[PDB]
C-alpha cells in the first residue's frame, strides 16, 4: 500500500474515518492537515445547501442554455444528480446563484464547512478561494452525510447520498465525488466519499493530491479503489 503511492512521483494522502477514529496513508501525511480549495467536492455542500432552502428539487432539470460550456461534456440538460457525477460547474454555479452569497456565507457557517469564507463572488469561492477546506473535514463531512448526522433535513442528506452513488458491488454500495482544482497553484486533487459495506458499517475516505495538467482524470478514483481494496474495505469485484 505504501509501494502504491511511490510507484508515481504523487504527494498525497488517504484517510479513512469509521465514525471514532482517523486514518492516514500516503506520501505526504501532512496534507490531511493543510486545508485546500473543495473545487468540485463543494458540490456536496452546495447541492445540501440548495435543496433544504427549497432553492431547487432533486427532480428539477437544469436545461443547456445552448452556450458553449468549458467541456462540451457539459453542453447537455442536467439534474442535481447528473451534474453532480459530471462535475457540471454551470449548473452549480447557477444554484448558487439562487442561494445567494448572504444564505450561502450563513448556511456555510452555520455548518462549519472549511474555514465558513466565501468573499464576495458567490460562483466562485470553492474554485480559487478563499474557501478551504482540510481532508480530514472532508471524510468527516461526508461521513456525517453518510449517518445522516450532518445539520440538514434528513430527506436533503438522502436526496445528496444518492446523488453520489456510484457503484454497487454485491452488498456493498460506493458514494464518491471527485475533484480537480485546476486555478490554483498547486493543482489539487479530490476523490472523497463512504463505502457501505455489506456487514453494516460505514468506511468515509479522502484522497488528497497534488496534481498537474498532463495528469490523467482517472488517476484519482483508480487510486482510492486501489487502496481501500488493500484496506479491505472495498475488494475489487
Ligand atoms: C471540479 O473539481 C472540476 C471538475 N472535476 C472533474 C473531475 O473530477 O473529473 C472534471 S469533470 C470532467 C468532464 N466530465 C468528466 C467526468 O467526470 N466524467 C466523464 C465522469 C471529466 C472537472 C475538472 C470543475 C471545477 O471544473
Amino acid at each position: 500500500v505504501q509501494a502504491l503511492f511511490n510507484e508515481i512521483s504523487a504527494d498525497a494522502v488517504f484517510v479513512t474515518y469509521d465514525g471514532q477514529n482517523i486514518k492516514k496513508y500516503g506520501t505526504h501525511l501532512d496534507r490531511a492537515k493543510t486545508a485546500y480549495i473543495p473545487a468540485s467536492t463543494f458540490k456536496i455542500a452546495n447541492a445540501l445547501i440548495g435543496l433544504e432552502n427549497h432553492k431547487a428539487t432533486s427532480t428539477e432539470i437544469f436545461k443547456w442554455d445552448g452556450k458553449p460550456r468549458f467541456f462540451k461534456a457539459w453542453d447537455k440538460d442536467f439534474t442535481l444528480g447528473e451534474a453532480m457525477q459530471a462535475s457540471t460547474v454551470p449548473v452549480y454555479q447557477e444554484l448558487a446563484r439562487r442561494i445567494g452569497p448572504s444564505l450561502m456565507q450563513s448556511e456555510l457557517q452555520r455548518i462549519g464547512y472549511g474555514n465558513m469564507q466565501i468573499g464576495t463572488e458567490v460562483d466562485q469561492f470553492w474554485l480559487k478561494g478563499p474557501l478551504t477546506i482540510t481532508p480530514i473535514q472532508e471524510v468527516k463531512f461526508v461521513y456525517d452525510l453518510a449517518q445522516g448526522q450532518l445539520p440538514f433535513k434528513p430527506e436533503v442528506q438522502q436526496q445528496v447520498k444518492e446523488m453520489l452513488y456510484v457503484e454497487r458491488r454485491g452488498e456493498n454500495r460506493l458514494y464518491a465525488k471527485s475533484g480537480w482544482g485546476m486555478a490554483v497553484d498547486p493543482q489539487v486533487g479530490w476523490y472523497v466519499g463512504f463505502v457501505e459495506k455489506a456487514d453494516g458499517q460505514v468506511v468515509a475516505f479522502a484522497l488528497n493530491m497534488q496534481m498537474k495538467a498532463g495528469d490523467d482524470i482517472a488517476l484519482r478514483k483508480q487510486l482510492s479503489l486501489d487502496v481501500l481494496d488493500k484496506l479491505g474495505v472495498f475488494h475489487y469485484l
